[PDB]
DNA sequence: GGGGTCCT
DNA sequence: AGGACCC
């Protein structure tokens, strides 16, 4: 019996922005990347605006829409780490998922609390927030009692986040990662809900597309949808034999457990990042002098990031995207080069070679993306 | 779109 | 090196 919590910040980028220029707190807001509105405050979803939505569809639906550019993730990333560091303080094992989601395993903490309690105040243990599906609490159910303590820690987290960081968000408490994440969004925004075990089927059957299961993306969905498997219950019910023989004993076995609300995966300690990368897409790049400048630019920011980081990377990757999947070359970063200096020149030289490897400087080319990644950190 | 993770 | 997943 684990007690896991999923923390999900409301319209993160927008939130971070609204904290910056408070003048936009009352005004519906979109955060913009090229031609997309990636996220908007609630004041604006109110008006049909949806996450990842065209600026033409955006502006029209709401010509009162305000916009900030969010291509530079710097400030979001920093707040992201302030959030998880904050959660790491409740309990050290925190798993990040993107910039705006965290899992924390609350089991050891829940136990610690209960022991400190006596029969009286156990009376007495109440929920913080919503109980999924208005299910009834049985105070004599040890599992019920533990999930409620969880809800109490969740609430303390949510309050700490707001009081210390001004951030708002949802939490979902449950017995594994799948359910915690599934339940955290039942009441939005800035609310939390807890999942009692006897409501687990209800929760998973509440989904409408098998892709709404975390663990099941485009490819798998499509492959499933071609086997006639469309509902959670189809997947639950479909032939284990056939499914294995179809997506591999690996995928098949686990995504079938997922369909029953079953998820054994541990909450892993994310710790410091295992890669830094910058990218920029564009209409077209067809010269190698543009590239170098672009790449000098990506390489620029990366340098300050790792510089400010305190560890050193031992390999670089260059990623590109061609005219109308991606491609990449990597190589170790040399000994002395891992180090008040002119790291640019040698670095860009490496990237350039790697660059030419993929690109034909003599045969015209059309690139729609450049990216530099520093991995293999020590 | 601008990022990340792990597996193969 | 590429693939799939996540946000
Ligand atoms: N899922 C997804 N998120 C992206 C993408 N590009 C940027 N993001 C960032 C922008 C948003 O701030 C964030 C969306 O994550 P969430 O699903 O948790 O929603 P968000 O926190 O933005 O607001 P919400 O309360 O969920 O409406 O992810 C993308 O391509 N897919
Ligand atoms: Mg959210
Ligand atoms: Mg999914």
């Amino acid at each position: 019996s684990r007690v896991i919590v999923h923390v999900d910040l409301d319209c993160f980028y927008a939130q971070v922005e609204m904290i910056s220029n408070p003048e936009l707190k009352d005004k519906p807001l979109g955060v913009q990347q090229k031609y997309l509105v990636v996220t908007c405050n609630y004041e604006a979803r109110k008006l049909g605006v949806k996450k990842l939505m065209n600026v033409r569809d955006a502006k029209e639906k709401c010509p009162q829409l305000v916009l900030v550019n969010g291509e530079d993730l710097t400030r979001y990333r920093e707040m992201s780490y302030k959030v998880t560091e904050l959660l790491e303080e409740f309990s050290p094992v925190v798993e990040r998922l993107g910039f705006d989601e965290n899992f924390v395993d609350l089991t050891e903490m829940v136990e610690k609390r209960l022991q400190q309690l006596q029969s009286d105040e156990l009376s007495a243990v109440t929920v913080s927030g919503h109980v999924y599906n208005n299910q009834s609490i049985n105070l004599l159910d040890v599992l019920h009692i533990r999930l409620l303590v969880g809800s109490q820690i969740a609430a303390e987290m949510r309050e700490a986040m707001y009081n210390q960081l001004g951030l708002t968000g949802c939490a979902g408490v449950a017995s594994n990662k799948l359910l915690a994440k599934l339940v955290s969004g039942v009441f939005k925004p800035n609310q939390q809900t807890v999942l009692l075990p006897e409501s687990c089927q209800h929760l998973i059957h509440s989904l409408n597309h098998i892709k709404e299961i975390p663990g099941i993306g485009y490819k798998t969905a499509k492959c499933l949808e071609a086997l006639g498997i469309n509902s959670v219950r189809d997947l639950q019910t479909f032939s284990p034999k056939i499914l294995e023989k179809e997506l591999g004993i690996s995928v098949a076995q686990r995504i079938q457990k997922l369909s029953f609300g079953e998820d054994n995966s541990p909450v892993i300690l994310s710790g410091p990042p295992q890669s830094f990368s910058e990218e920029d897409s564009f209409k077209k790049c067809s010269s190698e002098v543009e590239a170098k400048n672009k790449i000098e630019e990506l390489l620029a920011s990366l340098l300050n990031r790792v510089c400010q980081d305190g560890r050193k990377p031992h390999t670089v990757r260059l990623i590109i995207r061609r005219y109308s999947g991606r491609e990449s070359r990597q190589c170790p970063i040399p000994s002395h080069v891992i180090q008040n200096y002119d790291v640019m020149t040698p670095m860009v030289d490496i990237l350039m070679k790697l660059f030419r490897n993929m690109v034909n400087v003599k045969m015209p080319f059309h690139l729609t993306l450049l990216s530099v990644c520093f991995c293999n950190l020590k």
